């Protein structure tokens, strides 16, 4: 009477686990390993999963999709990987009904990842329990295909790409059809995700495939407009894989069929991103990622924002988001006794600005090093390299997406945030998922303060489209973003009325969107 029991889904009955919480009757129903699509075929679109007899025991996480290990030496996962997981919070009087539903999409550069995430202190990163119970929402996590098996493409109908995006869409569609049986409101689905998962969230809101399926969305440190998201030259990367695995490269149709019958582990390990040193910046080796296929992604994403006109939207970034790519591109920023020089930074900047030639390199170098005259310290110079990568990879694309979403909004509300703290401790995921409460020995009181506020905003937003209005109190009134106010919430360990700010790095936003674009293209 206060828990779900066997749940009737379209494929048949599903039985999960009930976990009693606290002393006074609360609990949480946990389902792991519900199939939402058939066992996958290499480089083919996902298909419906056949129904089953009896009661499916949804007791354990299922295998992730076949992917390279972090050493890039071998693989793990399996072709049979399109499974999802559900947390349903339960009160002490009766079973929950009409709850907001939040669907998480993990990141990992479209190359790695699973629905449970990394395990640390006996706790999976994307364990939805804390969000679900603290926010009174349902949380869904799931697997999608990554790497070459998720995104290999010829740029044409022989191998159209975007298999992993279709996987995500199939999980969303399954949730819309089935989640009411678990106590969810299918008209109130919020997607949220980080990095590649935030770009995926963005792409799902822009795809006509999701018409009528999505109510709201949250992009964390990634949008469809980020430069690492759309592969402009997929045939080049498909040919690189073909050559490594022994497929001919003269005919696209012959190459595509050969790739489809190659050992999927060989496809997965065909290319390895060199650690160091690289000839180009890290951004250059972003390979197997979404493409404009004229189908799932019908056009350049900048042109698709009418599809999100009635999808409420949060988008934000982390203060130091670019530091991973910056550390690869300029290792000196790690070692305290190693200098970054004007010459090193010019070189990096010139790699990013090649299409506008010498002039574009200089104008960019000049604007980012303007402060180096008064402050030539290595602290300021290394911060400049990180801010540069953060701007071009995350912040500027996020600000353009916010402006595009606002300009196309009908009923949709738009919100912006900047997360500033103090894996790495500066990252937003662990606070969104409430890890400071799930493994409190690894965290300080101020961390639980931050996580409490983020879960309040996120789940208020899921419930109502208004991060300030819902089951939870918030520390700062989060004002909706407009072109006029260009406001963002700065999320930190102590928030108050001044945490609502405006015009984040607008001189740099204006440089990239007006000044740099006004420069003549060079060939
Ligand atoms: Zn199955
Ligand atoms: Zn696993
Ligand atoms: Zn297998
Ligand atoms: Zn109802
Ligand atoms: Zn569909
Ligand atoms: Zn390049
Ligand atoms: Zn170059
Ligand atoms: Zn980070
Ligand atoms: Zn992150
Ligand atoms: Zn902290
Ligand atoms: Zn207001």
């Amino acid at each position: 009477q206060s828990k779900l029991g066997a749940v009737y889904t379209e494929g048949g009955f599903v039985e999960g686990v009930n976990k009693k919480l606290g002393l006074l009757g609360d609990s949480v129903d946990i389902f792991k390993g519900i199939p939402f699509a058939a066992p996958t075929k290499a480089l083919e679109n996902p298909q419906p999963h056949p129904g089953w007899q009896g009661t499916l025991k949804a007791k354990n996480f299922k295998k992730r999709c076949l992917q390279a290990t972090i050493t890039q030496d071998s693989t793990y996962g399996d072709e049979d990987c399109l499974y999802l997981n559900i947390w349903v919070p339960q009160g002490r009087k009766q079973v929950s009904r009409d709850l907001p539903v939040m669907i998480w999409i993990y990141g990992g550069a479209f190359l790695m990842g699973s629905g449970h995430g990394a395990n640390f202190l006996n706790n999976y990163l994307y364990d939805g329990e804390e969000i679900a119970t603290r926010g009174n929402v349902i949380v869904v996590t799931f697997n999608y295909r990554v790497g070459p098996l998720g995104f290999l493409s010829t740029g044409d109908a022989n191998l159209p790409g975007n298999y992993g995006l279709r996987d995500q869409h199939m999980a969303i569609a399954w949730v819309k059809r089935n989640i009411a049986a678990f106590g969810g409101d299918p008209d109130n689905i919020t997607l949220f995700g980080e990095s590649a998962g935030g770009a995926s969230v963005s792409l799902q809101t822009l795809s006509p495939y999701n018409k009528g399926l999505i109510r709201r969305a949250i992009s964390q440190s990634g949008v469809a407009l980020s430069p690492w998201v759309i592969q402009k030259n997929p045939l080049f990367w498909a040919k690189k894989v073909a050559e490594k695995v022994g497929c001919p490269v003269g005919d696209a149709a012959r190459m595509a069929q050969c790739l489809k019958v190659t050992d999927p582990r060989a496809l997965t390990l065909a290319y390895k991103v060199p650690l160091a040193g690289l000839e180009y910046p890290m951004l250059h080796y972003v390979g197997f990622v979404p493409v404009i296929d004229g189908d799932f992604i019908p056009d350049d994403p900048i042109n698709l924002y009418a599809n999100a006109a009635d999808i409420d939207y949060i988008a934000g970034t982390n203060n130091m988001d670019g530091h991973i790519f910056a550390s690869i591109d300029m290792p000196a920023i790690n070692k305290g006794n190693k200098k970054v020089t004007e010459e090193d930074f010019y070189k990096l900047v010139s790699e990013f600005t090649i299409t506008k030639g010498l002039r574009g390199a200089k104008t960019t170098f000049d604007v980012y090093t303007e402060s180096w005259a008064q402050d030539p310290s290595q602290e300021n110079k290394k911060k400049t390299v990180v801010d540069f990568e953060t701007d071009v990879l995350f912040l500027v694309p996020t600000e353009i997406a916010l402006a595009q979403h606002r300009a196309n909004a009908k009923s949709a509300k738009t919100y912006a945030y900047l997360f500033s703290h103090p894996a790495d401790h500066a990252d937003d995921i662990q606070y969104v998922f409430g890890k400071p409460f799930a493994t409190p020995t690894g965290y300080r009181p101020q961390d639980r303060t931050v996580s409490k506020a983020m879960i309040a905003y996120w789940t208020n937003f899921a419930k109502t489209g208004d991060p300030n209005m819902g089951d939870s109190a918030v520390p700062t009134h989060w004002e909706p973003y407009t072109t006029e106010n260009s406001g963002y919430l700065e999320i930190t360990k102590k928030m108050g009325s001044s945490s609502m700010k405006r015009s984040l790095r607008t001189n740099f936003l204006r440089y990239w969107t007006l000044t740099y674009l006004a420069l003549p293209t060079v060939t």
